[PDB]
């Protein structure tokens, strides 16, 4: 059970972890099966429901790959975890162009099991429109 | 001064009326001389900087019109102000045309008069390109 800012941020980062990796059969490890989750004007409800619109995602980013580090979580009376940090991205095509931007998680748990039930998370998405298709092998930026 | 969630709600109403005016003559009501700003990659030191960005930030925005609405605000043990809610923009030329994101702001006030030291607002900005 998480009961220090440590702790909480631990637990942000495992979740990164697992989602980094877009191994949907391990979702569900850190992810409740009726997750409400938000991103911007993304919204769904359900498990099913977030991994579709995360597939659908890395169609229109061919190759995409990301990481999230974090600096700054608290832990709420009220259970809530918000936790700021960066958001990385590339495509596999061409791994020396990286998109970073801030951003912030906020994650409510199970109280039974531990996971993530409600996860609303905030970043700007424009910069990212700076990644591009390119050939692997073959330098595409100046 | 600010002791519970709701009354943090209510101040970061009040902060969002007034940077939604755009009256920069009135952002030293809320925010202080020494403001640390992160929006994204926007990100200023100073309350002069600040004023400066969004001016800059806006001047390709002409008819630009900005309001927010408040969700969800928690007050932390240690003074922090998490409040989730949305931001809507339109363009006074075509006022029917509202664009509405999620947005959230991380704030911390200087004790000694309540103003706004740190402002950290999290939102997508994407949705902007439509106006
Ligand atoms: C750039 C953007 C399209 C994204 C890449 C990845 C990482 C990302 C940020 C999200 C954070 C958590 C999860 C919903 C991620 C999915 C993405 C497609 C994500 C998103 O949906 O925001
Ligand atoms: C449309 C968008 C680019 C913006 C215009 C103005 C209004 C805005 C919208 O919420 C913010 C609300 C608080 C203040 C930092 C505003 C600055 C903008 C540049 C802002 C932003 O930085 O997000």
């Amino acid at each position: 059970e998480i009961q220090t800012p440590d702790q909480a941020e631990a637990f942000v980062a495992k979740v990164f972890d697992v989602l980094d990796s877009y191994d949907y059969t391990r979702f569900g490890e850190v992810l409740s099966t009726d997750l409400k989750y938000e991103g911007g004007l993304q919204k769904t409800s359900g498990l099913d429901n977030f991994i579709n619109d995360i597939k659908a995602s890395t169609q229109r980013m061919p190759g995409l790959q990301t990481s999230h580090s974090r600096y700054r979580t608290e832990l709420t009376a009220e259970g809530t975890i918000y936790s700021e940090g960066h958001s990385n991205a590339s495509l596999e095509s061409n791994p020396g162009k990286v998109v970073t931007v801030p951003m912030i998680g906020v994650f409510k748990l199970d109280s039974e099991d531990g996971k993530i039930k409600e996860m609303r998370i905030y970043k700007d998405r424009l910069p990212f429109l700076a990644l591009h298709q390119a050939l692997p092998g073959m330098k595409a930026n100046n």
